[PDB]
């Protein structure tokens, strides 16, 4: 769940994971048009896992799952069913996209009127 997406960022990365609260077109509730940086590929990727996750039948939004924090990185269990891994997963994965990035100031509050109604496909 949500609590786990701050978590898991938080660990790996090198920011407040509020950053990531609305930026670009789609760090943030929702999201459309074309990723506009690394952060935002990111992000596009992690709406993708979440829309997987509940196509699986899980609620990526507040489950709850198990992880820990060891040198900056995210450690993925114990799991008690197949929803647990797979948020895990998704968290663990934008966790460790967004570790890798540099922070563009200009898209944090980025218009939504500036993003194009069509995306990328997952
Ligand atoms: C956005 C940017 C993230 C980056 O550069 O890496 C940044 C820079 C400096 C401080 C913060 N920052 C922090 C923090 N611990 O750095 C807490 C916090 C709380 C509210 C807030 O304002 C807003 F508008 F971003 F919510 C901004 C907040 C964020
Ligand atoms: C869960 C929902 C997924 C949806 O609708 O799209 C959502 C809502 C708001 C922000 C995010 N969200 C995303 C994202 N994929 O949009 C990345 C990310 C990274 C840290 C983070 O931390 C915090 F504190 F903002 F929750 C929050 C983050 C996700
Ligand atoms: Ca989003």
């Amino acid at each position: 769940g949500i609590l786990e997406l701050a978590g898991t960022v938080g660990c790996v990365g090198p920011r407040t994971p509020i950053a990531y609260m609305k930026y670009g077109c789609f760090c943030g509730l929702g999201g459309h048009g074309q990723p506009r940086d690394a952060i935002d590929w990111c992000c596009h990727g992690h709406d993708c896992c979440y829309t997987r996750a509940e196509e699986a039948g899980c609620s990526p939004k507040t489950e709850r799952y198990s992880w820990q924090c060891v040198n900056q990185s995210v450690l993925c269990g114990p799991a008690e069913n197949k929803c647990q891994e797979l948020l895990c997963k998704c968290d663990q994965e934008i966790a460790n996209c967004l570790a890798q990035t540099e922070y563009n100031l200009k898209y944090l509050f980025y218009p939504q009127f500036l993003c194009e109604p069509d995306s990328p496909k997952c």
